[PDB]
């Protein structure tokens, strides 16, 4: 409905349609994270400083509530551009 | 790309309420109820994301928001 609803929307769906590729269809692995970004956001493996900022639990994968912290370093980020 | 543009209505929804009565960088009670009523009780809102009990959302704060909101659409996504 509202632009915000739809962005909430695309956060969610984004998530699975990325997360479901492989293993775990809960969790993004390393491969699953980079093909996100790539061709979701703007990619050498600087990945794996991210995957380690992100993945609390050191398991190596990254959940969706640690995926919510990424989307908020962005909006943070996003909001800085902003001013 | 999507995410980038629902990314980009999170910060400037934010925006498009915050400067409408003091700090331009933060919502008042009655900023934060304009917000949400027109983009999708607010006491016990307040309670939930002011931190600081300034009585203002600043933006890290309103970010609390979202996730609550993301956590939840994913619930109902399942
Ligand atoms: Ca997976
Ligand atoms: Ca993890
Ligand atoms: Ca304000
Ligand atoms: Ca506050």
């Amino acid at each position: 409905e509202t632009p915000l609803e739809k962005a909430l929307t695309t956060m969610v769906t984004t998530f699975h349609k990325y997360s479901g590729r492989e293993g775990s269809k809960l969790t993004l692995s390393r491969k699953e994270l980079k093909e996100l970004i790539k061709k979701e956001l703007c990619k050498e493996s600087s990945i794996d400083d991210l995957m380690k900022s992100l993945d609390k639990n050191s398991d190596q994968e990254i959940d969706f509530k640690e995926y919510s912290v990424f989307l908020t370093m962005l909006c943070m980020a996003y909001n800085d551009f902003f001013l």
